[PDB]
DNA sequence: CGCGCG
DNA sequence: CGCGCG
């Protein structure tokens, strides 16, 4: 479906961005597009952060 | 010339260059990104050839 | 190496 | 917004 379900469902299944995008490829694109989704979704309440290397939970 | 001798010749006209102060002095004296650029300033850094004195950071010869 | 950057 | 990153 969307991006923001799939990441939701990889993060309900703190996630990394290597695991989200594991996730999705074996469930269902490069590094920058999926960060891109990522902080677009932080800027806008859904995700947070929690570092080195970036780490993902739903808010 | 090359990217070296370009950078090079734009920090010695400076009256302690910024990035865009190199760029434009290149893109005005030989018309030749963002991108590009850091990548050789960073490569001569590496080098011993540059060294850097902040946000974005002043870069100098060495 | 965190990088998403326009 | 520092970003050079592969």
């Amino acid at each position: 479906p969307t991006y923001s379900e799939m990441i939701a469902a990889a993060i309900r299944a703190g996630s990394s961005r290597q695991s989200i995008q594991a996730y999705i490829k074996s469930h269902y694109h490069n590094k920058k597009e999926i960060n891109r989704v990522l902080y677009s979704l932080l800027a806008a309440g859904v995700l947070k952060q929690t570092g080195v290397p970036g780490s993902w939970a739903l808010a």
